[PDB]
């Protein structure tokens, strides 16, 4: 039961640290969203449902490019991708670097109202990006997105 979990749990990270390392080492912008205690059912709405098992090959599949799915947020809850293409609310925060694209945005706004746990992967320099409760961390290493989301997502 909740060793269960915890196989599925390193199975998220291991699918979003692949996903993501492909995706930046070829400057696709991705906007991956995890949700946590706070619902994020609302945004999930708004996005083309899924319901899909976790993968670092759909995961990479779904942010191609010009593609049906790629035009917004991956919301991941529970064991499952449940949507692409999924809106999240932009930050208002001045604070935010104006170098910084929509995607960072919307990952500031949405970790300002929920819990989730936010990855960005920027289109223009490949660098990738968290947000958590309001903060961003920006261009992490491997290793720093390794350690965040084990202490994150790992519970």
């Amino acid at each position: 039961y909740g060793s269960r979990i915890e196989r599925e749990q390193h199975h998220l990270i291991e699918s979003i640290e692949k996903s993501t390392q492909y995706m930046a080492k070829r400057r696709i912008g991705a906007l991956i969203s995890v949700a946590r205690d706070t619902g994020m059912d609302d945004y999930i709405e708004t996005g083309i449902p899924l319901n899909a098992k976790i993968s670092s090959q759909l995961l990479i599949n779904i942010f191609i490019p010009n593609t049906p799915l790629h035009d917004g947020a991956v919301i991941i809850k529970g064991n499952e991708i449940a949507s692409a293409a999924s809106y999240l609310p932009l930050s208002d925060s001045p604070f935010l670097s104006k170098e910084l694209g929509t995607r960072h945005r919307a990952a500031l706004g949405i970790s300002e109202v929920t819990d989730s746990i936010t990855i960005v992967v920027s289109e223009e320099t490949g660098g990738i990006s968290l947000t958590k409760g309001g903060e961003l961390f920006r261009d992490v290493s491997e290793e720093e997105l390794h350690k965040i989301l084990l202490k994150e997502l790992v519970t």
